[PDB]
Order: structure tokens, then C-alpha cells, then sequence
């Protein structure tokens, strides 16, 4: 199930951070954190939503600018990778993967 | 044991008073801080099951932070949702106002 949908929700998350302002106002930061909660609510997976929340409360969003936000999603994604014993990618590989979007 | 019959009231009081002292003309910054505070409030709950229910409720019921009364109602409704899940009494809005009247200096 999530084998198919996981990659799509991840792309939705990473692109969101990518299209986030580099000079955000508090209104944008507020809409960003609400978007994240909404993103978590969308995940069609019980265990995923539970882990996602524990991560979020323990690791506050970093929204001073776009790449700050990107980094945050990158670390979150790698934390899940680590838990599922998947490859933990480097920052340079992250940038290559999303180079066209960035 | 979680001993929620003792700790439960303490947490509800912290939640309702936070909404009560929230500004009537909050800035976007205060709204942002309110959301982080709610997330930290849920994390502090002394029971796993309590955290999951609260988390589930939050994502399905976005915080209403236009002003203090709106935030107060959000906490009030959330509190009644837990009352219902525990088959406890569902108090009325006016009863809520009587209960916290001495702090609602609006
Ligand atoms: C928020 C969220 C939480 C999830 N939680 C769980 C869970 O707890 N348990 C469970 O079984 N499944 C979970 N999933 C699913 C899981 O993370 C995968 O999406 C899935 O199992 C399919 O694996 P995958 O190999 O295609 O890679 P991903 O779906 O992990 O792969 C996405 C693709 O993104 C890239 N990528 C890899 N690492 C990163 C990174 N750090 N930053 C940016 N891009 C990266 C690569 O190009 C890769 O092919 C979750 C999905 C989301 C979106
Ligand atoms: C987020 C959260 C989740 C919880 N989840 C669980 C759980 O999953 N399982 C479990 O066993 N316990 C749980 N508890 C505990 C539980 O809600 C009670 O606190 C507890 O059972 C004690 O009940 P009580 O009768 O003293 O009244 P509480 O519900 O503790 O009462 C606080 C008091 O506030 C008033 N009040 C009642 N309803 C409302 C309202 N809607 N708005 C404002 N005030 C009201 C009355 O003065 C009342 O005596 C949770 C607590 C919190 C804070």
C-alpha cells in the first residue's frame, strides 16, 4: 500500500518546502505548520501518522527560509529511512534528486 | 499507572487557561506559538493512548485561533470529545463560562 503512495506523499512534502519563501512572514510560517499537520492527517497509514507526530513534537519545524525547511524534511525523511533500514542519503544526493525543482 | 483521575484535571486546566489568556487580536506569531504549545501540551500527557487520541483529534479539527473565545471553544469542544469517549458528562458552553468566569476578564 504505502510502497506506492509513500513516494508520492514524500514528494509532496519536499516540494512544499522547496516552494516555501526565503523571507517568510509569520503568516507563511503559520500556514506551513498547519500544512504539515494536514499532511500528516492525509497519510493513509496508522503507524506512519503516529511516528510522524512524535517526530514533529520532538523536532520543531525550522522555517527561517526554504532550505531550512528543506533540510527539516530531509532529516525527517532520513529518520524514517533509518527506521525502515533504508538507505540514509547524503545532503549532496538530496540536492541532485531535487536539483531541477530547487 | 497513569493515574489520570488526579493528573487529568491539571492538564485540562492548563489547556483552558492558555486559551483564556490568548490575545483577542493575536499576531500571526502568537498563533504560530499557540500551535507549537498545543503540540508540546500533547507530548507532555502522561499516557500514550491519551497522546494518540489528542493527536488524532487535532489533525481532524484544526485549531481555531482568530481570538481567545475561538481558541477557548476549541479546547472546550476537545474536552467534551474526551468526556464523550469516557462516557462522562458533556457540559454546556454556558456552564464552561460559569466554571472559568473568574479568569475570563476578556
Ligand atoms: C511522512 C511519511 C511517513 C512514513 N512512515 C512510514 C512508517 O512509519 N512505516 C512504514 O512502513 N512506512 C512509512 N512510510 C513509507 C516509506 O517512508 C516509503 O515511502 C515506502 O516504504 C516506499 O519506500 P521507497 O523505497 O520507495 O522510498 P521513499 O518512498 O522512502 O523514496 C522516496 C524517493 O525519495 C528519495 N529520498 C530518499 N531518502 C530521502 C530523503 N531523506 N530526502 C529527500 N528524498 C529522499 C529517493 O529518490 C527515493 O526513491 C511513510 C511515508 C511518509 C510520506
Ligand atoms: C488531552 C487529554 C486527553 C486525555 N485522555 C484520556 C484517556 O484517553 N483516557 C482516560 O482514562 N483519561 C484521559 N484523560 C483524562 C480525563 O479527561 C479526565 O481528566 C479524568 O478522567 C478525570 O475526570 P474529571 O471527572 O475530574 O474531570 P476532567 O474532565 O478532569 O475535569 C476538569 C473539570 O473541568 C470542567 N469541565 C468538564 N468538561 C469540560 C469542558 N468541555 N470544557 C472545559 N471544562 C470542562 C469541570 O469543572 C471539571 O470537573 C485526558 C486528559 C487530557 C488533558
Amino acid at each position: 500500500h504505502m510502497l506506492h503512495w509513500g513516494p508520492k506523499y514524500w514528494r509532496s512534502l519536499h516540494l512544499y518546502a522547496i516552494f516555501f519563501s526565503d523571507a517568510p512572514s509569520w503568516k507563511e510560517k503559520y500556514e506551513a505548520i498547519q500544512w504539515i499537520l494536514n499532511f500528516i492527517e492525509s497519510l493513509p497509514c496508522t503507524r506512519c501518522q503516529h511516528h510522524a507526530f512524535s517526530y514533529l513534537t520532538k523536532n520543531p519545524l525550522t522555517l527561517n527560509n526554504s532550505e531550512d525547511f528543506q533540510y527539516w524534511t530531509f532529516a525527517f525523511h532520513n529518520n524514517v529511512n533509518n527506521r525502515l533500514n533504508k538507505k540514509i542519503i547524503s545532503w549532496s544526493e538530496y540536492k541532485n534528486i531535487y536539483e531541477q525543482s530547487i
